[PDB]
């Protein structure tokens, strides 16, 4: 069997406050590229690793990461060997993998379309795209002409939700944390309006300015004070898809008077709809009708920085790490 | 037209904290029992008035007006009508004034008086329709699911528990006294119940009653109770947000902290108002009335007598003096 050096990003310890580079280290080991006898494991060479916000919670003790082992997360990989009938040497796959050059994956999606850049299978064609589609299309049951608000709108998820809303004929407003993200939202992603929540003294007032007749749909990435501001601005029968949250919420009585449906979901419950997502979004990508922006960090050695950078909000759009070229 | 003296319960001032009896007064006016010449109004004699917790909010600056009668749901007899739908002698229920006689702009006609008329302020009126629409529709309940009902001895929660039981759900209720807890289990057939005041830790109390979590929360209370439920919900759990009674007498609301559970447990938490479900009211009556007459569905109300008791009845409600649904009888007829 092939035996190769394997660079890994190890969680050195659980993190309490500011996740920092020094909470991870690079370890170099030797791996044999062989399906373990008996198993239906898959042996892969990792090509891209996604840096996704949910991973931060996994660095603290609560399934969390383990000190001493590689970080894991969504990625794109090429199969080298397989004990699973459905994958063969040479297949391209996306799903959960290790933060390392080669992983052994236990019981993952096969990639069929390679006309698109492979990096997209960490964003629009991967979990963030499926998340936006599940929350917006499935949970909010949106209708043409409805008004839509997205918090953390410059994120991997939010930027898609906004474009999907536009594609449907909705009026769409986004919230973000810098001048440059706000301009990106309007100038690159086609949000009708956007605002820097940091510059507003009164979030409810600011939502009222952009939604004079109220909000039909909130794509919730934030919670707390932002949610309170959304609640008093919702239209009757308004819908809130609770995707992510980052202060006590005081305005829940608005759920009654406005008859709001507020509903949490997890993307992995909707993966049986992924083919039907690919059929909607792939042509849009081709017709240049849905755009995507991303920061690409190069090499595993840059991965600790990239991850801390994402957690920090120090980057524009989706953060990814390219593990190797080709 | 007949002209009669008309006692009225007037809101004297907007209310700060818990209402007191002195926030209201009895006034006596002369009323002409006549349909205003242009209108399709109905002239009614009021027989029963409901005391409902949502009224407490209407007492602060839709809101009630200082100097004017309190208004709310009641049961009344038609004396004169400018509306072909309603005839002299009809019994109706709907919004009316806290007074002996009201002029209403059309309101449900009552057909069955083989039940107590007071029932049309509760089990057969708005609270019963709320329990029905909230549990039967909003909660999408299934046999064998676990159900928690806050303010369970209240007018709405006491029905929710019995509906859940009829479906074969396992049902637990919270109330604010030993007497109300005993009632939930002995009369309303809740599987368990507890006095919220006697629990050091609501989250741990709910874990004890629901080892595997709560499928359905019928929410009447809000606040720390909701936070304790959130951490105890099952996967794809549902919360019908009906009322938040713990919140109505506060200058500012309490912060809810556990909404991250909506994500982890994929909960649907949905507000609703009975106004949107009155299309199901004929279905609800035709189901519930046979059950009432068979003693398969039970109700507990308190009936205070005379308009002069209404302030005390209303204040009492807001502070838990009543067992079950509070009503005021204005008159017999």
């Amino acid at each position: 069997a092939e035996e190769v050096s394997n660079k890994q990003v190890i969680l050195k310890n659980y993190v309490t406050g500011y996740p920092k580079e020094s909470d991870m280290e690079i370890k170099n080991v030797t791996i044999k590229l062989k399906v373990p006898e008996g198993s239906n494991d898959v042996v892969v060479k990792n090509l891209y690793l996604s840096c996704d916000p949910y991973m931060r919670s996994r660095m603290r003790k609560i399934e969390s990461f383990a000190p001493g082992s590689p970080i894991t997360g969504y990625g794109v990989a090429k199969v080298l060997e397989s004990g699973d009938p459905k994958f063969q040497k040479g297949d391209l796959v996306w799903g959960m993998t290790g933060w390392e050059e080669y992983s052994i994956i236990t019981p993952l999606f096969k990639i069929h379309d390679k006309d698109v850049p492979l990096s997209y299978y960490t964003g629009i064609l991967g979990m963030p795209g499926m998340t936006a589609y599940a929350g917006f299309h499935e949970v909010c049951s949106p209708k043409k002409g409805e008004t839509v608000f997205v918090s953390a709108a410059s994120g991997a998820v939010g930027q898609l939700v906004g474009q999907f809303a536009k594609m449907l004929g909705c009026y769409v407003v986004g919230s973000a944390g810098s001048k440059e993200k706000v301009d990106l939202l309007k100038s690159k992603f086609g949000f009708d309006e956007a605002f820097n929540y940091k510059e507003e003294q009164d979030l409810s007032a600011a939502l009222k300015r952009y939604f004079p007749d109220g909000i039909d749909i909130y794509f919730e990435n934030v919670g707390g004070k932002m949610l309170d501001a959304v609640l008093v601005n919702m239209k009757l029968y308004g819908r809130i898809a609770v995707c992510g949250m980052i202060e006590g919420v005081h305005n829940l009585f608005c759920l009654i008077t406005k008859r709001i449906r507020m509903e949490g979901f997890l993307v992995f419950d909707y993966y049986h709809l992924y083919p039907k997502y690919l059929e909607m979004v792939i042509p849009q990508i081709k017709a240049g009708k849905v755009v995507y922006v991303e920061d690409v960090a190069h090499g595993l050695e840059s991965a600790p920085t990239a991850l801390v950078g994402l957690f920090s909000g120090r980057n524009i759009g989706k953060q990814v790490v390219m593990v190797s070229r080709e």
